[PDB]
């Protein structure tokens, strides 16, 4: 046996969530064999870990542990994606050296393991991690790969982890072209390529994304997250120009039957991040989160945590919210995780083993 007794498809009918306190429900969420496709490793940490970093480097001697969390993080949410991006820039204060980066990676993987994630695609932005202390992206990558390797080996590969590379917009020393070149340079370690930060229309980078994609690195980019944008151009470009296989967030797809039909026809999966959307005001409330409409419309959607460090949440919190506010069932969760497995960029030999073990 292992610590978590993962739920099997045959067992789901016997579980009566309606009986259960929140504590008891969380024991069930943990036992869902989760496949998570959208989590930013560089903003994936616990409160305790983050504060430990701030103390280690004596960055906030005049602030308390809780004042540190308020000053740096986004647990209470904010007005917009724009505000989130600015706050995340502050968090880079912790990217002091390669030891802390390795440790962040190790703890990020271990906590996902503890939470009952069996398949984990982590993504990170080399340029985002590098800018604050002018670090070497080669050594950042080395540290992250080492940290992940050491934990998955300790865990006897009971969690499978793959990495994606993010070229992003909205911090100093951001560079999409350089991020693409870096991704391809480290194609052996990266299973996919992303764009995050400010939501921009990525049509203007068509050439860079074509090159990455045609090199055999599939694309999943952030699009259809930011409700403040005056149209859905970013989604049309992601789908029609970038030819992405998945979309980060993509919740604004719900606002257009054309896009709904398009994503369905192209077998594109939307990597939905419920709590993120509510905290950034890209959904009015969890009660009105577009995932329900999208799921009912037949669109492939999966559940994701986005930035556990920024929101001081974990993946089981997103499951809790979907159950409580939108009446998602265990059967729904199982189906979505199997879609995530199918659409994962991980090696098919690995995915086949995970499918046979849990699904
Ligand atoms: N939900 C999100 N939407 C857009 N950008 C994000 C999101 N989460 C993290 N990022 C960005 O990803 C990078 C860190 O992985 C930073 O550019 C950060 O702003
Ligand atoms: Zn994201």
């Amino acid at each position: 046996q292992e610590p978590i007794d993962f739920l099997k498809k045959e067992e789901l009918k016997n579980i009566d969530l309606s009986q259960m306190s929140k504590k008891e429900r969380y024991k069930i969420w943990k036992r869902i064999p989760k496949c998570e496709l959208h989590c930013h490793l560089d903003l994936c940490f616990s409160a305790d870990f983050f504060v430990s970093c701030i103390r280690k480097y004596n960055l906030q001697p005049n602030l308390s542990d809780e004042e540190v969390l308020d000053y740096y993080l986004f647990a209470k949410g904010g007005k917009s994606l724009g505000e989130f991006v600015e706050k995340a820039i502050k968090v880079a204060d912790i990217f002091h050296d390669y030891e802390v980066i390795e440790d962040l990676a190790k703890h990020a993987v271990f906590n996902k393991y503890k939470e009952g994630v069996v398949l984990m695609e982590f993504r990170y932005s080399p340029t985002f991690v590098a800018f604050k202390y002018n670090l070497d992206i080669e050594l950042i990558h080395q540290a992250i790969v080492k940290g992940i390797k050491e934990v998955v080996e300790l865990l006897d590969h009971k969690i499978h982890v793959a990495l994606m590379c993010i070229g992003d917009t909205g911090h100093e020393a951001a560079n999409i072209k350089a991020s693409a070149d870096f991704c391809l340079k480290h194609k052996a370690d990266f299973v996919g390529f992303d764009h995050g930060g400010h939501e921009v229309d990525l049509k203007e980078y068509k050439e860079i994304f074509d090159y990455v994609r045609e090199s055999g690195v599939p694309l999943s980019v952030h699009a259809g997250e930011d409700v403040t944008l005056p149209n859905l151009n970013t989604l049309y470009s992601a789908i029609q120009v970038l030819k992405v296989e998945r979309i980060g967030h993509g919740i604004r797809v719900a606002e257009s039957q054309e896009l709904i039909d398009m994503v369905k026809e192209k077998n594109i999966l939307l990597e939905v991040c419920p709590i993120s959307n509510v905290l950034l005001k890209n959904a009015k409330s969890m009660d009105t989160h577009p995932i329900r409409q999208l799921y009912d419309a037949g669109v492939k959607v999966s559940v994701n945590s986005d930035d556990p460090g920024m929101f001081l949440t974990n993946i089981n919190d997103d499951y809790e919210e979907l159950y409580t506010h939108l009446n998602f069932t265990l059967e729904d969760f199982m189906k979505m995780n199997e879609w995530a497995l199918e659409k994962s960029f991980m090696d098919s030999n690995i995915k086949d083993k995970i499918k046979n073990l849990y699904f």
